């Protein structure tokens, strides 16, 4: 719920400030964009910062939130970063004001951003052909172990189509598998310009 300028976003070496449209479905409800960035563990830690990160809009408008640089800390060099960039979207944040503390009313859209200034020695379109792939009766990890951080859309393994999943840092996932899953593979991936490539064969091992 609500309809930010992409589904995923990316800061290439963003090195001053990057972008997020922030815009509605609906036309009546108004909205309460509340943006906060949390060091991939989902604790809020401002080694993000966002501008506006807090404001209201009328739904149906854009509102664009800018996102910069407010890292500093020894960020590795040897892997990538990852960050959730998470926004509390409330249609219309009345009923918060020492009133009890159960609104319900949040559409936490809860996004995913990349950080990567990309000065790993990493061939970055070699990146989602070095995720590798272990297959099972029951399940299919993916195994990003590797130092760049790339996301697999819609994989496709052997006689069965699969959910979107994103990347842990230097560490392996897992999506569903049936009991039949060839030794085939193949996904689609997002790049680093949020450009969901085409068809591609993926790496098991």
């Amino acid at each position: 719920g609500v309809a930010l300028g992409a589904t995923r976003v990316i800061y290439p070496a963003g090195q001053k400030q990057e972008q997020l449209a922030v815009t509605n479905n609906d036309e009546n409800s108004t909205y309460l964009i509340q943006s906060w960035v949390e060091n991939a563990d989902g604790v809020k830690d401002g080694r993000f910062i966002v501008t506006p990160p807090l404001f209201a809009m009328k739904g149906k408008k854009e509102n664009t939130l800018r996102i910069l640089d407010a890292t500093n800390n020894q960020l590795p060099q040897d892997r990538e970063s990852l960050f959730w960039m998470n926004v509390k979207a409330i249609p219309s944040m009345d009923k918060s004001k020492l009133t009890e503390n159960t609104l319900q009313l949040a559409i936490i859209s809860r996004i995913k951003l990349y950080y990567r200034p990309a000065k790993l020695a990493l061939p970055p379109d070699q990146a989602a052909e070095k995720l590798r792939f272990r297959r099972s009766a029951n399940s299919l990890t993916l195994i990003n172990p590797t130092p760049y951080y790339l996301t697999v859309t819609e994989l496709n393994a052997g006689t069965r189509v699969l959910e979107n999943a994103l990347v842990p840092p230097m560490g392996e996932s897992t999506v569903k598998l049936p009991s039949d899953a060839g030794s085939n593979i193949t996904y689609r991936t997002i790049n680093d310009y949020g450009a969901l490539t085409p068809k591609m064969t993926g790496v098991m091992e």
